[PDB]
């Protein structure tokens, strides 16, 4: 029961204090509990501008929603992984970082749900600052790559 996240995405969004709120006090394991079933989670910070596509088991593809440019790299990006590995339904969701920004807001929550759904991903939005849905995206993660499965 290993599930290995990868946080991908542009300079700047979020990567790593994202993985950040799940590590605590450039790789972070724990044993988390979803749905009554441990599981150990292993949450990767290591994109850099693959090791990363053939080795996870999900992609967190992080914008922020304050950087309308990571946003719009977000199709390209996407595009890349499932290519990588043509024949694997992967597990991808959307996330927008830096929702508690609201006033440098330029990326809306209706905008990130259209791409998710346009794309067939999953989609949330997050403050990795205030650990803001933080964890719901990792346990979401746990429960999509368990489909797969
Ligand atoms: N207000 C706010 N600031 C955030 C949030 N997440 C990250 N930041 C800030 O955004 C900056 C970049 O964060 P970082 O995690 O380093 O981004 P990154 O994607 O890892 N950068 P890189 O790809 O270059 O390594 C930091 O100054 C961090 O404090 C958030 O949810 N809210
Ligand atoms: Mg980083």
């Amino acid at each position: 029961g290993v599930f290995k996240v990868m946080l991908v995405g542009e300079s700047g969004v979020g990567k790593s204090t994202l993985a950040g709120t799940f590590g605590g006090l450039d790789t972070y394991e724990r044993r988390i509990m979803v749905d009554k079933e441990e599981v150990t989670l292993i949450v990767y910070d290591i994109w850099e501008q693959d090791h990363c596509l053939q080795t996870g088991d999900a992609f967190l593809i992080v914008f922020s929603v304050t950087d309308r440019r990571s946003f719009s790299k977000v199709p390209e990006t996407l595009l890349r992984l499932r290519a990588g590995r043509p024949h694997h339904d992967l597990p991808v969701i959307l996330v927008g970082n830096k929702s508690d920004l609201a006033r440098s807001r330029e990326v809306s929550l209706e905008e990130g749900r259209h791409l998710a759904g346009t794309l067939s991903c999953k989609h949330i939005e997050t403050s990795a600052a205030l650990h803001h849905n933080t964890r719901e995206l990792f346990e979401g993660a746990v429960r999509q790559i368990r489909l797969r499965r």
